[PDB]
């Protein structure tokens, strides 16, 4: 029996919304009419049902909860939809759209654990934080070849009209998962690497793709507020394919990790994942020869106060990552190095400086110097000197410099951070060498990128992350509403222009313009000035923008931060440090020290130049703004070379819990995303088009020649959803 017919199958049990009863048949078939409006018009987000009981004209007139009777202009009402339409997969199909309509339909897929709705042509994937059985072999099975409209929403079924269009189209495609932190995007990426894995695949390969993620989340993930993994990096995963559709191999494309949480965390928070791993599941042989002990013995894992995550066995992660690393084909001598490098990290964290005789700092106890220096194997005396006392060049002259404690502990954080963000690049490297072994015919893109986020406390880091996520939304826009009305203009088919009033452009400008400066330009020009400072900087920025820039705000209550009004909402951010964090500046005697190392993975990390190297600007080494606006610049050049697809994660709450949607923080979402701003341009638009020409030829104007469903361009004929599938 096919299981989609079948009312006893899995497949009907977790994907389509369950048989109703007699007495919702009697509710269904009632003539009255409702309508949702606020019990308090302070809380716009919190709606009741109510009944409309006679209307004017102009007017309806409703009973509410309580008793009393309200009236409402009919041009302000939102009206209730019949409920035969509550549960609907394709909210297209609605006869009101507006907001609390909207918001009802997910409410009520999402109570019977429906967490995928289209939203006409992109697919809302709402976070159950709670396992569903959708995801077995038999469901990918299920999907195999299926169109759009025969089976339920699925990140599977996306996944597929994808695979189908590479094909039928023979061109590019990418999917995008975009949304806020904890949102979903992670593991809706890896269903759609799975199904994408057993579909197109024939092996050894396939599953070398699979386990390259658990590898990367355990250096690249760590538990935020936000979220308990948190990627820490973003990532445009490469699906490859051959001329016949197999999956030929893949490349990872990482952006921007976040080294500065190898030394610092906020309170609650977590390092990453892979230094509790090694404490926790190394045999008791590798402790003694790493000279290891527990979490708390480490100020690099000491210092937020939470050691372990609700649900999470860090041994029994570190045997699958060791697993992963097996496959992949990581050499045994080379997975020792790697932890080598993890245990020398935390012994460099444990250095105590301390003021000497003078100013310049020394070392009185040699323990963690000497511990550090034997695992990484470079000479502790040379180590030493390289910390508190490095050579610079003044003029041509050469002077060994003191530091003092406070510069000492900063250099000892600069090669940690080094270290870290060396091997982390060096992991994707050795991965995409396994991985890619065959020029590609086709790909398809699936982006994963850090979500958007707000802490107490938002730094360099959060402006680039907020910053992408900003494009990403832009990007949306641009496919969605402006591109399609440039396309019904061009070609006259009688199409009025909507203002859908979603435009990120402006906050994009303020942070990445370059005539006039924005935020990174100003920040680069500050970066090379031999006197700039923090303050400085903020001085610079306010001179710019403040009371001129309709995005930016100078605030009344503090002298060391801005404001940026982003898509999702305006955000502060401190300015602390940014200068040395766009310089990322490292001693040289540093690099000279671990140029030496007799271990073969330390000693690629610091003379391999796609590693090691940096890029020059003139005089100057190339900032970390300048490179980053340059490699998403780049995506972004990608992305527009292919047919995108787009799969909107929404969070329910701010707690990580399941079966609990909060109105405000879902609406909000929906809002800023523009999904009822993308129902109605698929609703009132024509989504399909062909040359008239290229029409005869498979299914001129006289000759291609329902009225509605189509209208006739200048040099194409364009067909509503519901007909151009519809004849072939
Ligand atoms: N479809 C899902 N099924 C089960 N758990 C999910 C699902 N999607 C999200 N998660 C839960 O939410 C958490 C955070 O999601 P994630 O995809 O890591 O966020 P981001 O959007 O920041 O990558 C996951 O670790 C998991 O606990
Ligand atoms: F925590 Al995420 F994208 F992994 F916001
Ligand atoms: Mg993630």
């Amino acid at each position: 029996m096919n299981p989609i017919h079948d009312r006893t199958s899995d497949y009907h049990k977790y994907l389509k919304v369950k048989q109703g009863d007699s007495d919702l048949f009697k509710l269904t078939v009632s003539d009255k009419r409702y309508i949702w409006y606020n019990p308090d018009p302070k809380e716009r987000d919190s709606y009741e049902c109510g009944e409309i009981v006679s209307e004017t004209s102009d007017s309806f007139t409703f009973k509410t909860v309580d008793g009393q009777d309200r009236q409402v202009k009919k041009d302000d009402a939102n009206q209730r939809n019949p409920i035969k339409f509550d549960g609907v997969e394709d909210m297209s199909e609605l006869s009101y759209l507006n907001e609390p309509a909207v918001f009802h339909n997910l409410r009520v897929r999402y109570n019977q654990d429906l967490i995928y709705t289209y939203s006409g042509l992109f697919l809302v994937a709402v976070n159950p934080f709670k396992r569903i059985p959708i995801y077995t072999q038999e469901m990918v099975d299920i999907f195999k070849g299926r169109r759009r409209n025969e089976v339920a929403p699925h990140i599977f079924a996306i996944s597929d009209v994808a695979y189908r269009s590479m094909l039928d189209d023979r061109q590019n495609q990418s999917l995008l998962i975009t949304g806020e932190s904890g949102a979903g995007k992670t593991e809706n990426t890896k269903k759609v690497i799975q199904y994408l894995a057993s579909v197109a695949g024939r092996g050894v390969l396939e599953q070398q793709i699979l386990q390259a993620n658990p590898i990367l989340e355990a250096f690249g993930n760590a538990k935020t507020t936000r979220n308990n993994n948190s990627s820490r990096f973003g990532k445009f995963i490469e699906i490859q394919f051959n001329s016949a559709g197999f999956i030929s191999g893949a490349s990872i494309q990482s952006y921007l990790l976040e080294k500065s949480r190898v030394v610092f965390q906020s309170e609650t928070e977590r390092n990453y994942h892979i230094f509790y791993q090694l404490l926790a599941g190394a045999t008791a042989e590798e402790k003694k020869a790493l000279h290891l002990a527990g979490p708390e013995s480490f100020n690099y894992l000491n210092q937020s106060g939470c050691v372990d995550i609700k649900g999470v066995s860090d041994s029994e992660e570190f045997k699958i990552t060791r697993q992963a690393m097996d496959i992949v084909g990581f050499s045994q001598e080379e997975q020792m190095s790697i932890f080598k490098i993890i245990a020398g990290i935390l012994h460099l964290g444990n250095i105590k400086f301390e003021k000497g005789a003078g100013e310049g700092a020394v070392l009185k106890d040699k323990t963690a110097l000497n511990a550090a220096s034997t695992v990484f194997g470079v000479n502790p005396s040379v180590l030493e000197k390289a910390l508190m006392e490095p050579r610079i060049l003044a003029g041509r002259d050469l002077v060994a410099q003191h530091l003092n404690v406070e510069k000492s502990s900063s250099s000892r954080d600069a090669l940690v951070k080094a270290l870290y963000g060396r091997l982390f690049l060096w992991l994707v490297k050795k991965i995409n060498n396994v991985l890619c072994q065959e020029r590609k015919a086709y790909f398809i893109g699936v982006l994963d990128i850090y979500g958007f986020e707000i802490f107490k406390v938002n730094s360099f880091e959060q402006l680039c992350i907020n910053y992408t996520n900003e494009k990403l939304q832009q990007f949306f826009n641009h496919h969605m509403f402006k591109l399609e009305q440039e396309e019904y203009l061009k070609e006259k088919i009688n199409w009025t222009f909507i203002d859908f009033g979603l435009d990120s452009q402006a906050t994009i400008d303020l942070i990445d313009g370059r005539q006039p400066p924005g935020i990174l330009a100003l920040l680069d020009e500050q970066s090379v000035f031999p006197n700039a400072t923090d303050n400085t900087l903020i001085t610079k920025l306010h001179s710019h923008f403040s009371k001129k820039n309709a995005k930016y705000e100078e605030p009344r209550f503090s002298k060391t931060e801005f404001g940026v009004t982003h898509y999702a909402g305006q955000v502060m951010y401190e300015i602390q440090d940014w200068l040395e964090k766009n310089k990322d500046p490292l001693q040289q005697d540093l690099e000279l020290c671990f140029k030496d190392s007799s271990d073969n993975v330390v000693t690629k990390l610091f003379n391999d130049p796609n590693i090691a190297s940096r890029a020059k600007k003139g005089a100057n080494f190339i900032t970390v703004a300048a490179q980053y606006k340059e490699q998403l610049a780049s995506l972004m050049a990608t992305l527009e070379t292919t047919n995108p697809h787009f799969v909107r994660c929404i969070i329910p709450n701010n707690k990580q819990l399941p079966a609990k949607l909060e109105d405000k923080v879902v609406l909000d979402q929906l809002r800023c995303n523009g999904v009822l701003e993308g129902i109605r341009i698929t609703r009132k638009g024509f989504p399909n088009r062909i040359i008239y020409a290229d029409f005869v030829k498979r299914y001129s104007q006289k000759a291609t020649d329902d009225p509605e469903q189509y209208r006739f361009g200048i040099t194409k004929i364009f067909f509503r959803a519901g007909q151009l599938a519809r004849i072939e």
